[PDB]
């Protein structure tokens, strides 16, 4: 499974100055698409994000390409030459109303009143296309205030029409939130691990999707997918980005979270997690730490322990045939699960997310590094080269490793107690070559 | 314990075109079972399914033989060379009401009154026999709608008079529930146990049946019935079948359930079993992976598990002479399990479920395999012949692998993204011997024939 050629799947291209509200394609892009002049369209990009756009001809346009503005590629997840889907969205009603909220950092110093100053001109009469999640930025005055779009009626979409009731009242979203939303786990955000995640899409996502495939030919997918390998490779990573990505509903089940409850307590959670999983089919449950909850039936001393491995060999053959739903489950000691529970009909498949080559360390100081200044002497495949037997986990320590010790170079510039770090030491802060060959000195896999 | 020729024993044959109510069978046979034209007859197919139907003489039907159409061969879970037994059914009653209820997929974009559109068409003055659980087809206009009968009054059938209230409203039965029905297991998707199947029906179903037989001779049948062997072998696709064939009360007891349950909750689910059983006796009581509640009360540390073994000693022991209740087990460790458990009068008989031969793969092979596509080149008996130490879980598991290879194998014709696949893709999906050969060379298959020489 790669990424087939599609009519309607284009390569994101800039434009600068656009408004949020429109894309551009090339006319017989249009026409092959059936697409006409001002149709409101919808946009899908990575880890589940849409958008709903207006879509307008133009003559520079490449027929494979799609226009848009950096609000939007913010709003799809993508950046410049990555691949998006368009399709038409005729179902989209006038809003009744919709809730923005303003962004924390862009209304220090409360001057102005927002709906007056800044949303009421930029609505305005143009019949805006909104998603419940949008953040979009708009000039007022001499000033600038993002907004996020934090609900809408009808949802999750909505034309903001001139009677469409706009809502900006309430505590501002905190930049810190929507960064972390922002920088949610992909795909993209897993190195050295190509083969599995293809594994993932094959036995996990692909029955979900498309089960009428599987009975087609006439053939049951497995239900159980055990992720091993050792500490720090990728399992909870690869988790985190099959939530964030999966078209099916996600229920995360973290083996410690259910060991600390009451005796009786962790029995019934594992209970209702099947259930919420089952109601809301199709699904995946993702059992975190499994070897936490369902160890060997006799290295467990604990009456409640052996109950509640029990309880989940129980909830796994009470999922109907007819349930879509896949459980999948991480550790890092798989020879510790209790063997039944790796049965024809259990966790009966298993993925193997080990050690790295120097290829995929590259992959993984890339990712690492993304949103880190570096200097330009630099060189990851380098810093791949030297660091065998680094897992993952053992290569974001070191990348952090380079950073502490780029602003440890800098301790005779800054003073603790000081309100604010001097601007120029901000400024030019970068991580050298030498950063991380003392960082590679330090670092230990073990 | 074969099957028997009996006068109203019938093989299975075609009637194109039939209507849904009306089976045929030749004069003489009309004759020797003392049945007239037009009288309502109670038909008997495969786990424990039924239907009523018109019996109408046809000179073109072989003596031992019976026409029916696709839909009561269907509803009597039988095909075309299957035996079925017919019987007189006089005490069918014009039914004050009826519920029906459409299957999702024949009603998507929900076009016309079902009851004006199909239903009354349907029963208009035909005076239908129907049966609680029938599936029947109808067209109206251009459309085709599948019904199921979820219930009758009389129950569970009776005929639909003029009189007779359709109902036909609430929400629509979702075709894979239905499917997972019509699959449900049986003898028949049991292969390379016919030994044991036979040690089973003539330990547990014979003596429910006619226990005026050993009353007769002068014996008590043993009431504890344990099958053991190494796992995927077979004992809970066992269960699963007699659960669904047998004309007893079938009670489950799975293991790792009761042991799930709080404590003081295990062993009162445990008596809540037995006295249930009791109740609805003639009653089999199926106790799957036995070793999870009953191991040596040594290595259990647990005070509650030793009260959980006891609890099951007490009851077993409890089961009065005449209660009429055999208790089945399933194990994969039989010594494991506490002794005082096998002793005169609990689990005292055995029935080793264990590794099929060469023969036996290849009946598993062509269960596992009758709902999946084949090529032409799939040769099964060859299959068989290539998993040397296989038991049923890893003939399922290659049959599977084999299907999702060739899935794999369209992977350059599929998008994950797409709404719909490739209706050409749908269409043209089969299993060949090579994906079999692949499924054949994988580690796990090969380094499993060495096992067993
Ligand atoms: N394949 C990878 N690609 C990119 N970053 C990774 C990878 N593996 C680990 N990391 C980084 O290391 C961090 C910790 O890894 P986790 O996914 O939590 O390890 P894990 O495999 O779940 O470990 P265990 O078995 O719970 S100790 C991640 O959150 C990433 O920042
Ligand atoms: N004798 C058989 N005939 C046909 N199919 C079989 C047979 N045995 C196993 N299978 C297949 O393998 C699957 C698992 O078999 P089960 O009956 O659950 O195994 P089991 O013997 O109960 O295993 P344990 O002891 O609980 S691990 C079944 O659901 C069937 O698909
Ligand atoms: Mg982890
Ligand atoms: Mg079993």
């Amino acid at each position: 499974l790669k990424q087939k050629n599609r009519p309607n799947r284009l390569i994101v291209d800039e434009a600068i100055n656009e408004d949020n509200s429109v894309v551009s394609l090339s006319q017989p892009k249009m026409d092959e698409l059936q697409l006409f002049r001002g149709d409101t369209v919808l946009l899908k990009g990575k880890k589940r994000r849409e958008a709903v756009c207006i879509v307008l001809s133009d003559d520079t346009c490449s027929d494979e390409k799609i226009r848009m503005n950096r609000v939007v590629r913010n709003n799809l997840r993508v950046r410049l030459g990555d691949v998006i889907s368009i399709q038409p969205c005729p179902d989209v009603k006038y809003g009744k109303r919709i809730h923005v909220l303003p962004i924390d950092d862009t209304v220090e110093g409360i001057t102005g009143n927002l709906f007056e100053v800044y949303l009421k001109p930029y609505f305005l009469e143009a019949y805006r296309p909104i998603r419940k999640g949008d953040i979009f930025l708009v000039h007022g005055g001499m000033r600038a205030v993002e907004f996020k779009v934090v609900e809408t009626d009808p949802s999750p979409y909505c034309i903001v029409a001139p009677d469409t009731v706009i809502h900006c009242e309430g505590e501002p979203i905190k930049r810190e939130d929507e960064e972390e939303s922002l920088n949610e786990v992909g795909y993209d955000d897993i190195g050295g691990c190509r083969k599995q995640l293809a594994q993932i899409k094959e036995m996990v996502e692909l029955p979900l999707r498309h089960p009428a495939l599987f009975k087609a030919i006439g053939v049951k997918p497995p239900r159980g997918i055990l992720l091993y390998g050792p500490p720090g490779t990728g399992k909870t990573l690869i988790a985190r980005a099959v939530a964030n990505e999966t078209g099916a509903f996600f229920f995360l089940i973290n083996g410690p979270e259910i060991m600390s409850k009451l005796a009786g307590e962790s029995e019934s959670n594992l209970r209702k997690a099947f259930e919420e999983a089952e109601k809301n089919a199709p699904a995946i449950i993702f059992i975190d730490e499994l070897d936490a909850i369902a160890p060997k039936r006799e290295k467990t001393h604990g009456e409640v322990e052996r109950r509640i491995v029990s309880q989940l060999l129980t909830l796994m053959d009470g999922l109907k045939q007819r349930a879509h739903v896949i459980v999948m489950a991480a550790t890092n000691r798989p020879n510790s699960i209790d063997p039944a529970l790796r049965r024809f009909g259990r966790f009966d498949r298993e993925v193997d997310i080990g050690i790295p080559d120097a290829t995929g360390r590259l992959e993984i100081l890339q990712i690492h590094t993304k949103n880190m200044k570096l200097a330009d002497d630099v060189d990851l495949e380098q810093v791949a080269n030297e660091t065998h037997g680094h897992v993952g986990a053992d290569l974001a320590a070191l990348c952090s490793e380079a950073a502490l010790q780029a602003i440890r170079k800098k301790m005779d510039l800054i003073d603790l107690e000081d309100e604010t770090i001097d601007a120029e030491v901000m400024n030019s802060l970068a991580v050298t070559m030498d950063d991380f060959r003392w960082a590679l000195s330090q670092s230990n896999p073990s």
